[PDB]
């Protein structure tokens, strides 16, 4: 099935403005840990999620698309 999109909302707004100004993938991407991560605190991923690689960033816009994108 599909997996979900980045939302166009509030929390997500400055990544969609960011990319829509050139700010690379994973530079974004290092922003989204913020408030994505495990416990506690935060929004943890769903049991299943994979987890974070050894070398950079967790690559979350590689595989949950912007919005509005051509
Ligand atoms: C960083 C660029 C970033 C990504 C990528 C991202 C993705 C993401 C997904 C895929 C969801 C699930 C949406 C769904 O189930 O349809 C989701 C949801 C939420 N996020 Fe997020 N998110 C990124 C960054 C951030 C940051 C920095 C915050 C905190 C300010 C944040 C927060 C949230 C919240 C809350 C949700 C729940 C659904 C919603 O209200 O949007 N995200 N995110
Ligand atoms: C990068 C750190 C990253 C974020 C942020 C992110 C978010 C995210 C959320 C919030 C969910 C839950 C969605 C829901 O509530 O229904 C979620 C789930 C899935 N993800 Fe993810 N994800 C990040 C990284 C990655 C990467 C690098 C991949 C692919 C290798 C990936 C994929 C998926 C899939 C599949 C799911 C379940 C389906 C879905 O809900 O989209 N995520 N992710
Ligand atoms: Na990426």
């Amino acid at each position: 099935v599909r997996t979900k999109k980045v939302p166009l909302d509030t929390n997500h707004k400055r990544f969609y403005d960011a990319f829509a100004q050139g700010a690379g993938k994973l530079d974004l991407d290092r922003q989204c840990v913020e408030c994505h991560h495990e416990k506690p605190g935060g929004i943890p991923f769903p049991k299943n999620h994979p987890v974070k690689p050894a070398d950079g960033p967790m690559r979350c816009l590689f595989c949950h698309k912007f919005k509005l994108e051509h």
